């Protein structure tokens, strides 16, 4: 009927953060290097200002959940409607692809998770486990998600740590297009613990403290494990197609490496799910109860969780897994990443103009940085939009208005204009 | 010292849809033709629905500048802000496509306006006349605009009138891209009298008015001119290259049609900028006078003219004609028309979302529609940026994050949260 502690939220943000892309990130950009790495340099450095920002934030209003909340201070009801749809969407969205990820790593020992009616089956009983393991509660989706994150850093500790001994000169000059699509993604998490702040004791002090410890973990683990592979193997070796990461596993773990890091691969994957589906509900609820989104979100049980606000968000979900514009149908990552990655990008730049605007006077004599700290935050999410897809940015910028349209048409009386008319 | 009356404002509406449209679209259209018509059927729809939006809106609040008013009283300061931002950039940016064409119709009289070097010269010549005429004043660019286009309707109402006697079976079954581009820019202008209203005397009786006469007006020559055409070309002399238009207008019209064409084209091209040049001004000026543009916009002299205003727009429009990103160095139309067209689309878009949210209850017995004839409205808005460029599309959803934080760092302390912090 409570709320959740520093290490284990603080574990949950490094795994929001990672999960997926731990594993994805250093094979794919050792793989491909060169301009890559730069782009991976930059957005390192935009996500750690960004965790700053978020940090500060969450810190001035340990508000639920997160950037929705600042952009409504901030602004109107109306951008704080649309930050939550937005990053609502995002949430549950995400999952259709980690889902199938983090099922795929188990196909290793598990055969049969590669015939696709297996695949999908089996990716819709996993969305409902976790559905129900964040019914049972935030305690038990973040033990879980704990537990999982640790299991995944078992194998990228391990290829840092083995390969030192194997670290060597490094080739720095040598698609691109791809690599910045998982490199955006990667580092997509750093919002979460603010986001969260409802369902985390002592949000103030817990959770700033929270979201840089997790950005760091995070942020440590990805530079290793990237530097490792790009020193380990071979510049001739770069080619070896489906090489890549599972050479340096092999190579400096033993030839269980396939078992171990598909294993943990797995873990970090699903039950990171766990956190996420948790944050769909998170954000929804939080709106909810201002009348912001439907009532039926606000819903919340003896200890205050949207149990039908989960339960929804798990049969849209379900829909979405079994349609046709999900990777079991398409055996593609790159739609269902991109919105994920864009429609978090809003609600990344609302908080950044929300901590300016709420949270000048709080800065006194340290103010430029945050100035310098958030423009930072700032370029950063129009880096991201211009190196994602122009199809998906245009979705996403349709979205926009389809929301919108919508707040307009659903919230037309009861809105209380800023300069109403009369008569 | 004043302001513009009724017959001149609706005139001026009407020439903001037309000036390059009613020469470009007809043609175009009839070419291609099949499914670009549905097309055009859908904007016109589109446009016609729009209009009464923002009829009755500037008739519930006869604010200048338009969407931009409403926008700042709907939501925050900041929409009011952003609105503002895209609109007038918009405005003048459109401008840098219509000096080179309405020029370009001259060289059928002056050769040399064909040498790209007097091309661009001439056209920065024109831009600061227009500047000039528009520093004389509303008056003085409103009577020239209506000359214009009077001027323009010869050649559209002629084509009419004589394409009757030709008109036969029409060929409805037959690039669909670049037709798309002109027919979304051929009906922007519908806004222009909501947002010039400061400057017209009478707004609230006048501005609904001018604006449902001025659509109607550019409604029936483009219907017109486009069936005419249509039925008077055959369907194996679509074919016919550098044809089309210019067919039907030497059968229709005589021997002439060269000149009389390349004249009142050239007409309401030109002198259609001396109202976009106008409308910039007066969005700059009605955001400044709220605070929320540099004050110089705001700054008016007798008459309350924003001179600076004008002549910095002058200054910018210059800058972009001699950039390598004008028409005069690419030759291409595409880039200026659609982010103009997108920059209009969302304002268009929270003008609709202000008609509901501000003039429920003004609705009374005859609510649905409006929300029936304003979900129109919100359809073609998202139409239109779907029919839109991806790239562009995701330049605009760029310029919106630019937007904001230029917002957020240009106006953080002295903003005023709707829901602020302590201490
Ligand atoms: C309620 C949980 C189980 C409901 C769904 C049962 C599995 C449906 C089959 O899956 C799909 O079958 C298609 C037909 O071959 C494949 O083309 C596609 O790859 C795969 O995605
Ligand atoms: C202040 C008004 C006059 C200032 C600008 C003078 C004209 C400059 C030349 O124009 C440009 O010259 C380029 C070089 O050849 C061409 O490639 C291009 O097509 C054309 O756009
Ligand atoms: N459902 C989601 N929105 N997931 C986001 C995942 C992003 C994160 N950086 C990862 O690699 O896993
Ligand atoms: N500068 C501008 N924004 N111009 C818009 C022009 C659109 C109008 N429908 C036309 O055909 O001329």
């Amino acid at each position: 009927a409570h709320k959740v502690g520093l290490i284990p939220v603080t574990l949950m943000v490094s795994g929001a953060i990672m999960g997926s892309g731990v594993f994805l990130l250093p094979a794919n950009l050792a793989s491909t290097g060169g301009i890559a790495i730069y782009g991976w340099l930059v957005t390192i450095i935009g996500a750690l200002g960004l965790s700053m920002v978020y940090a500060k934030m969450s810190f001035l209003d340990p508000s639920p959940g997160g950037s929705y909340a600042y952009a409504r201070r901030c602004f109107g009801p109306f951008l704080g409607y649309q930050t939550n749809v937005l990053y609502w969407l995002a949430c549950w969205i995400g999952n259709i692809a980690m889902v199938v990820i983090g099922v795929g790593y188990l196909s290793y020992f598990f055969p049969i998770l590669k015939d696709p009616w297996v695949l999908t089956i089996t990716c819709v009983v996993v969305l409902w486990i976790f559905v129900l393991l964040n019914i049972v509660g935030p305690k038990m989706i973040t033990r879980v998600q704990a537990v999982a994150t640790v299991l995944a850093l078992i194998p990228i500790v391990g290829i840092a740590v083995f390969g030192w001994f194997w670290f060597r000169g490094e080739t720095y000059m040598a698609a691109i297009q791809s690599t910045l699509n998982v490199t955006l993604w990667s580092f997509i998490g750093v919002e979460s613990a603010s986001v969260a702040a409802g369902v985390v004791k002592n949000p103030k002090r817990n959770v700033p403290i929270a979201t840089i410890g997790g950005v760091l973990i995070a942020a440590v683990c990805y530079v290793l494990s990237t530097t490792a592979i790009m020193g380990m193997i071979p510049n001739a070796a770069l080619r070896v197609s489906a090489s890549p990461f599972g050479d340096a596993a092999r190579m400096a773990l033993g030839d269980t490496a396939g078992a171990i890091v598909s294993f943990c691969a797995a873990a970090g994957c699903l039950g990171s799910l766990g956190g996420w589906t948790l944050l769909a509900g998170q954000t929804a609820k939080a709106a909810a109860d201002d009348g912001l989104f439907p009532p039926i979100f606000a819903r919340v049980n003896k200890a205050g969780t949207p149990v039908a606000g989960l339960i929804i968000v798990g049969i849209l979900m379900t829909i979405f897994q079994l349609s046709s514009i999900s990777p079991n149908a398409t055996k593609e990552f790159g739609l269902v990443s991109s919105v994920s990655v864009i429609f978090t990008l809003v609600p990344y730049l609302y908080t950044c103009a929300a901590l300016l605007l709420l949270g000048h006077g709080h800065f006194g004599k340290a103010r430029p940085a945050y100035l310098a700290v958030t423009t930072i935050a700032f370029l950063y999410c129009i880096w991201a939009v211009v190196g994602s897809g122009a199809k998906e940015v245009m979705w996403s910028f349709v979205t926009l208005m389809v929301i919108t349209a919508m707040y307009a048409l659903n919230y037309n009386r009861l809105h209380k204009n800023p300069y109403p008319l009369d008569a």
